[PDB]
């Protein structure tokens, strides 16, 4: 906000996620001063690379460390970008990297880039010397309000996506909305499926906002030269609301484990859509188009009212995702591959009943849990 | 085998360490009933793949498996041997085998072998799908009483030894003494390192036990066919009384206690990076004991008698007290002659340059105010020159 430079969320009692707009330099104070170290290596990708926040940010990393920790190294390094690097030669190449460094156990690597990035750097963190502090700094939508939290890393092999990983809780997650400055706007876009399934799952009033602001976001975000700053407030908001349920829900599950399960509305039937239509159609406009397919098995089972499924669809359209693989656009993206999603192949990447979640109205989940629902119901909502 | 053939050893308040000598049935048991998948892999390496306990374990997991869980499946994978394949190409060769196999969160992977393999295939079940049940089931000496137990895994890379890797406890861990009928008496006595090591941090009473075997001891190892099975009860004690220790300091809350199982690998493994891979790490590590309980000596605190009590129980196991003993000389031959007091030094401050420290001995089975002790270049160099 104007009153608060940095607004931060909890995870697991502690204050360790950080939003806010334009700030390198608390970035930069905050892990120097918190995470005492030798070595902090800052990893990104070639695109990111090149952008102007990120050499503010390792610029300002340098001189307040020369200032404050003498003895102690910045280093750095570079991937090239795409889910195509996602990969075990990638990370490899990392360690080799801190290995001819010298690193050692007190090295505190910090993770700069979209969740590819997140995920793989976060990994080689999780076993470089079989554990050292990661920070995440997310630079897209969906890794600012969910990738970046709740320490899942991985790698992909090319026999799946994100088969080979560990579990390893970042010291600190940093979401700085100036990065969304240089994001592409099927990207950014991409990234409201996340923020309105957080909405829809458990917070009706920022789903309200949401509602609201959809029209000057997709306006300001599609045009020619994006003005961020002219919508700064309400993008900080955004990510905030966002993440708020992602650490809370995850935060909650120590105590009423199945709590995380709803974080998946709209995962059961994107991510079998998904797996047909990737890399074609990303991950964002898969969820959407799920949520609404799980939207409707909700209705279908005589729970969410009909006027909830068309709210959530006006949203949803109002933010420019799809909400049916007939989408037209989305058709355009998808080209050839439409035709490969047959119910069968669905119920098959879905597995023998299938677990959902049951949106009860906007803002507030079935039982707080999910289902097992039939294959012959999932069936009836995709006939 | 039964109930009355099997010692247990607790980790973290759970009884999940067993030992015994030819418990093949029993390890198959107790996985099948206590860990329910739909898929077990057994990992192993060539070398052990082709012993006759090899067999009668897979043989015994296929039977039982049938009969018990119709609808499971036993898979079997084998690596290379040699430290040089401990290293991130078998890791994915393995990782794309479970892959290409179907395997998901609930396999349950049993890693047969040595250090390398239980290290190795340890670091493969910590990361698969981001963790999946593993079994430790140790088939050299050194893997049953010290590397099988704490839950660290790794691989190498080319810029050196066990640097990626994950801590992820074992399920289980299965020490079956009979495997020891197949390897090689060079890796049978190297094991012998940590055992002594074991008895002289922590229990005197089995160091006694150990001076009083070793005659017999060497005298089965070495000769030409060897008879394990003379010598049974008294090779479970000594893989039960060192994995005690172990398990006892990884149970610890009281850290500083995890220290003491360094003793002799400070010196140790500044002496095995000059001289591997001709030298082998115990080899190494009985040198490492030596000169650290010298230094403990030197330092006032760990009395004369002790010096000589270590030295020539170690060489009753066949390891050398010394880099200038004659057999060992004949192992390393001209890498002898890079072992001076400056690399050992860097090698020293190399291995702590996080954080030089060393475990004091204050009489044979008690460490010095049960913790490790600062102390100093000179002194390391009193005692190595
Ligand atoms: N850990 C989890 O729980 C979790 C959850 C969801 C997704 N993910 C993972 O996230 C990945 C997708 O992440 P993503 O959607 O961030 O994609 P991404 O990291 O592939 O980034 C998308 C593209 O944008 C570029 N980029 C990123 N930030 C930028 C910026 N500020 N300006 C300009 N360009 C920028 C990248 O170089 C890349 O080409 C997948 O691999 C998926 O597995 C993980
Ligand atoms: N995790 C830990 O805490 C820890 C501690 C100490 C050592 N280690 C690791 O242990 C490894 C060394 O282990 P090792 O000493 O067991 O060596 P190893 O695993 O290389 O085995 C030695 C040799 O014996 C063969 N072999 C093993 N058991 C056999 C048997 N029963 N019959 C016939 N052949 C057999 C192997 O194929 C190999 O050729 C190192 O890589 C080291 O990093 C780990
Ligand atoms: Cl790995």
């Amino acid at each position: 906000s104007n009153a608060m430079s940095i607004e931060k969320v909890p995870i697991l009692g502690k204050e360790t996620i950080h939003v806010g707009y334009g700030i390198a330099d608390h970035i930069v104070r905050e892990v120097i001063a918190n995470l005492a170290s030798s070595t902090y290596v800052i990893v990104t990708d070639t695109n990111m690379a090149r952008t102007p926040q990120y050499s503010k940010l390792t610029d300002d990393f340098k001189t307040n460390l020369s200032e404050k920790r003498p003895e102690s190294r910045l280093l750095t390094y570079c991937v090239s970008p795409g889910e195509n690097n996602k990969n075990r030669a990638t990370k490899a190449a990392v360690e080799d990297f801190l290995l001819q460094q010298g690193c050692t156990r007190d090295t505190v690597i910090l993770a700069v880039g979209g969740g590819v990035i997140g995920d793989m750097i976060g990994f080689v963190a999780a076993t470089f010397m079989r554990g050292v502090r990661v920070v995440q700094v997310p630079t897209t939508l969906l890794a600012m309000v969910d990738s970046s939290v709740g320490g899942k890393t991985a790698i992909d092999t090319p026999l799946g996506k994100n088969f080979i990983g560990a579990f390893h809780q970042p010291e600190y997650v940093f979401c700085d909305v100036s990065f969304l400055e240089t994001l592409p706007a099927r990207q950014f876009i991409n990234g409201m499926a996340e923020v309105v399934k957080t909405a829809a799952i458990w917070n009706e009033e920022e789903f309200t906002r949401l509602e609201n602001f959809s029209k000057k976001f997709l306006s300001v975000v599609t045009s020619k030269k994006p003005d961020l700053q002219s919508i700064k407030a309400e993008l900080v908001k955004t990510v905030l609301e966002s993440v708020r349920v992602k650490a809370g829900v995850v935060s909650s599950d120590e105590k009423e484990a199945g709590l995380r399960n709803l974080l998946n509305f709209g995962h059961t039937i994107g991510h079998a859509i998904e797996a047909v239509l990737t890399p074609e159609a990303l991950h964002g406009e898969c969820v959407s188009i799920g949520m609404i397919k799980e939207a409707e098995l909700s209705r279908y089972l005589g729970i969410l009212p009909p006027v909830a499924v068309a709210r959530l669809s006006k949203c949803l359209v109002a933010y420019g995702l799809p909400v049916s693989i007939d989408d037209k656009e989305f058709l355009k993206k998808v080209g050839p591959k439409r035709h490969y999603v047959e119910i069968d192949i669905l119920l098959k990447k879905m597995a023998s009943k299938i677990r959902c979640v049951l949106l009860e109205k906007i803002g507030k989940c079935y039982q707080l849990k999910a289902h097992q629902v039939s294959k012959q119901d999932l069936s009836f909502v995709l006939t």
